[PDB]
């Protein structure tokens, strides 16, 4: 048995750097076709994202995933709120369903820059005959495919004809499928093992779920993914769906997996949990404290290019010690940081 | 130093491609040679646990159940009866290696019991080998699982004894206390499997039996080779399960306790500790879940039978951050799910 | 590269079982605590002030062990409680020795007093000074069995048996009460420094005894399985009644006093190698030496051994990780009954 | 793409060894250059929370050095490097950064006779400052340059050919820091201080263990590692001569204490890479001290160690899981006295 290991298991070493953190440029191809200014994405999920979140994602110069969880018509109505709102990059997601082209011509209608084929498991019969008949009917649409966490999926969904794949079997944070199924993949493990396959066929591979810090966006990306996926680190911000709650003296969010009970029911058996995570104040000083800290780790390890980033980046391992030190230690904060806890 | 050993929480089960849904998968499985489960789960025989109500129940499901003998032969005898007058259904029935052993037997037997399970709390052990070949001897076709035990040796010993089926686990116990008590065990994952490899190599199947917690370490355990799995906790919320209700703080918990604990074995020495749980309602419920998750990883692994899913599963280790990934993580959780603590 | 050996604890690592013939009420826990002392039970109790006096040390011989009276006394006082323990039956006694000026003084008194072997402790037992001591205290008593300690080598298990030692103590902070290895960075885990004493200790035909961070009953048994002859506990056995101490409320409950011996209250410009705390009292000894006696035959017996030698030669340990830890304790339970053996 | 599994402080321990010195015999003696000799090993990290005149004036006087912080008006270190100068010839060092003024604030340290300037930067494998060295090693080629920080053998090699008299180690250890959390960079310390002293020895350059150290204990493991000397910053910050204000948090003082890379350090928006908050006061510098150098005779004393090389010759490390972690603090009791170099 070999081991797999997660953001936390591992730290970069430090490069030689020739670069300062306000010098390096992290504009990466979403898809041959799709550039994004910074390498970041909002989930598409019903707390996270809807025309709000995507407009300000897109704005900063990544992009948002409107959620399924709606009417075909309402998603084509949030798809039309964005590209209205200064021709900005907008993408929907879409389901292995019955009705699955009728809410692709309706996105599509609405000028949808990218299509997510998005399940519970895309190394599958359903996601790699629905991404060619999409390619049938739609040959200039981009298509993203998932969730996968192996390199023989990546092959597959490539060879269906996806131009994007999203990595990421059970890391999400509001996610039960390891505990229900018992099936996932440490996530960066998992990408490392994609995005190497990913870049043997020049296919881009999208790390989801599992991002908690900065940091662990730097990690992905030196994996080699062209982009990271958020439902956790956006679902507190004010653009997410869904008003604020005060407790404790404190403002907390709701934020819930598309699998979890309160999701689904828009019996059955979840595989996610709802609860609340603090509130963030507006996207935008997130996205910034998230771009200073990937900036950060690109100086620390000289690349000025997310490419040069990957090309040359070692990762050690850490124990659970190592763990504890790369953590504040020893001390009783008294004031939160705005990029920590 | 052997070797590192492993638990459920040690490791994943890695996707492979499908073309099944969850809901085409089937749960079939050979408990013996003679007795077929539609689905691989049991109740232990535990006073607080097994009685007829919950067998009935369990083989309502689709399971068995295993009729405790912490009672008088002649109670246990109804029991069974009780299960059997109930549409012919599958009971079994907890034997010791007593005195009165063979009396107990005899009586199970005359009530028609379907299978015996010879068990102690070491079942690599003269009196088991023994106790077997004599029960064997008396009842030839009569169904006969013993355990527990936690080595191929012992596997291969009790299968040159007669026994029909036998059963692993010894110290993964929610209520157990024998790994402190003794210093004896093995991680339950690494157990089963080393167990199922030489059981499956001389054609009798074993039973992964304690230290289940979530319907994905089932997965586990079935991956790993076993023909089934056996319960305590998961089961002992539930209504068929003996023992009273007590409140604290408006919710209602239930009496669970291991059959080594102080309360059971009524100076001694116990092997268990005596406490409550949360009251979980109606098995078939609990048996929802547990089987949508089995079904669910079944699908994630591409696995329409249980022999597939034993033939091309694929565990890696994950770390203590791992771990932590492979729970809800950054968020307070503020609903119960039905699957999920 | 200086960072290979991963070094393992007694929670690191489990017995497998084997196949067995033997009962837990048919197993022998007798064991040599050296060539000339006999023990029915391998059951020490700890060197200090918080665990052994005459009274501590008069309840473990009755039910088959010995105690190590104390050194954090006057000479006659040692030498007193010694007798106290001696005259009651000619129960077995220790008592404890450092590396002193006064030394032979402290022996002397406790020979006239008729103690059955001494220990000479020190945090360091892998000195110039305890080998020295040993070979002095054999010159003017060679019948005098003595035990030496604390060390954490095969190196140093050799070099003590070369001194003199008929038996040899392992322990560098495993201690409940231990900062040596925060203070100091030293030690080994204490179940690979048991393992690998004890195997130069079978080479050389030298008992070694596994001292320090026992919790349950189940890690003696690792200890035994290890090779260890015998089993010091200054945690398991302090809450009891015969350990000296004050009784102190906490919470409403009633615990005893407990510390180590480096600490700064037991040394009355000090810098300490332990800490002092209470743990919550346990009643009287025969009671937890009966969990820790029906804990050790219920191992043995799952290993199929009737002797503790058996044992050794047949245990194959298992590691656990971080999350078989997790399972090897009761877990998803809301304990509601006090357990015997486990709190 | 993952090279290895990288360890700290907490990972491992040292294995003792025969010893024929007692721990008041060794000797902690050091230098940062031949130029820069230290009685102890010691030296309070260049923090605006930890060291200003007054810790330095202390920490010289102890036999050890404290850096002048540099979050102050150019004017105002060098008064503070002058207040250490004349309080008995002590010696002094202060914190240089790669900025426009750099060369002025060089300058007029120089003037005021400090011993030693730490070109300190958050990534010190860089043209800055290595160009920084180039620059000031050649207006000042006497002058003591300790450049850093830095995680690798091939950044001492660079820094060594830049100029550099000395390295230091460390990025991301800090128990206030959070770069390996925002950005995801970083080597755990002892590896780190492991394979970078292990490079300055083939070039003759002595390397600093900066950051993570949390006992006693923690810096016996770093000179044991080939570190010629400790820095400091949490172990000094609750002291009585760090600037900081006292906190009241149930029944104990504190001191402020934060990162150089916090919001509050920068602000005399920001991404920081530390956090801010407050350590138990633990009272007078000299009074850790005598801990700190009391620990740290104790572990050369285990291992045999008359002097530093002497220790980092014959130290022998053993990696413990997190079980031995458990076993390695002192467990299962409720302490209840405060122990001086134990919390
Ligand atoms: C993000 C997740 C996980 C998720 C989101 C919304 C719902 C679910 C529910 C329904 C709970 N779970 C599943 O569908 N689980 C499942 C599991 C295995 C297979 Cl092969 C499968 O194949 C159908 C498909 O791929 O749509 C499905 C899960
Ligand atoms: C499920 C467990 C663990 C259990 C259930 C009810 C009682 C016990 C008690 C009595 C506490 N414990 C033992 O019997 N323990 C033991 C230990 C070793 C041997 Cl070989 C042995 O062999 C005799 C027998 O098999 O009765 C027994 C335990
Ligand atoms: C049980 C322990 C640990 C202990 C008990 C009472 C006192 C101490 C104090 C004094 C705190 N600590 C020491 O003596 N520590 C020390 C450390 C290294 C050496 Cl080599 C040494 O060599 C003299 C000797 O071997 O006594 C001594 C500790
Ligand atoms: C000791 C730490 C961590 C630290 C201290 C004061 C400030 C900082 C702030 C500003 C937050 N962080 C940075 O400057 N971070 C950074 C990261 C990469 C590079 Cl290449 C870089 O190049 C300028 C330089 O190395 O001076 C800088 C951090
Ligand atoms: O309920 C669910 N079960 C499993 N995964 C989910 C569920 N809902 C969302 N996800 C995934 O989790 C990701 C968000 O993870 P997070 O950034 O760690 O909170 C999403 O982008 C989806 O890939
Ligand atoms: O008190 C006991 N000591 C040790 N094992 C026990 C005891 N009582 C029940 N068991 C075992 O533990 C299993 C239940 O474990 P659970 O499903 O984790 O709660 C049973 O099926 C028995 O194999
Ligand atoms: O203060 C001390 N520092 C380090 N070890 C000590 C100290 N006092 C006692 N010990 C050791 O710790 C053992 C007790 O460990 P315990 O049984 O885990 O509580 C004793 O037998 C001594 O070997
Ligand atoms: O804010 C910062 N971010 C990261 N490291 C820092 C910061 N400020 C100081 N340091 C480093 O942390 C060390 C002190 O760490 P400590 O001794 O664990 O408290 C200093 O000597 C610096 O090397």
């Amino acid at each position: 048995l070999k081991t797999a290991y997660t953001f936390d298991d591992v730290l970069l070493v430090p490069n030689k750097s020739e670069v300062l953190p306000n010098e390096v440029s992290l504009k990466t191809q979403l898809t041959k076709k799709i550039q994004l200014n910074i390498p970041l994405m909002s989930a598409s999920m019903d707390t996270v994202t809807e025309s709000k979140m995507a407009i300000a994602m897109a704005r900063e110069g990544g992009i948002g995933i409107i959620h399924k969880n709606m009417t075909i018509e309402d998603q084509a109505r949030e798809v039309d709120r964005v590209k209205r709102s200064g021709g900005l990059l907008c993408g929907a997601s879409i389901g292995v369903t019955n009705d699955m082209m009728e809410r692709v011509d309706a996105v599509v209608k609405a000028k949808v820059d990218v299509i997510v084929l998005d399940t519970a498991h895309g190394h599958s019969k359903g996601v790699i005959e629905g991404v060619k008949r999409i390619k049938a009917k739609y040959p200039e649409l981009q298509v993203i495919a998932g969730n996968i966490a192996t390199p023989e999926a990546v092959r597959d969904l490539a060879e269906a004809g996806a131009d994007c794949v999203k990595v990421g079997i059970g890391p999400g944070s509001i996610c039960t499928t390891r505990i229900v199924a018992g099936v996932g993949v440490p996530q960066l493990t998992a990408v490392m093992d994609c995005a190497e396959e990913g870049k043997k066929l020049g296919i881009p591979v999208i790390a989801d779920g599992g991002l908690k810090y900065s940091g662990d966006i730097v990690k992905a990306l030196a994996a080699g993914a062209c982009a990271a996926m958020m439902g956790s680190i956006f679902a507190g911000c004010e653009e997410a769906p869904g008003a604020i709650e005060i407790y404790q003296g404190r403002s907390y969010k709701v934020y819930r997996g598309m699998g979890s009970l309160g999701a689904m029911a828009k019996k059955f058996v979840p595989e996610g949990v709802e609860g609340r995570i603090a509130y963030k104040g507006h996207l935008a000083d997130t996205i910034y404290q998230l771009i200073g800290g990937i900036k950060s780790g690109m100086g620390y390890l000289g690349a000025p290019t997310l490419e040069n980033l990957y090309e040359n980046a070692n990762f050690v391992v850490q124990t659970s010690a190592g763990f504890r030190e790369s953590h504040p230690h020893d001390i009783n904060i008294t004031k939160e940081a705005p990029n920590y806890s």
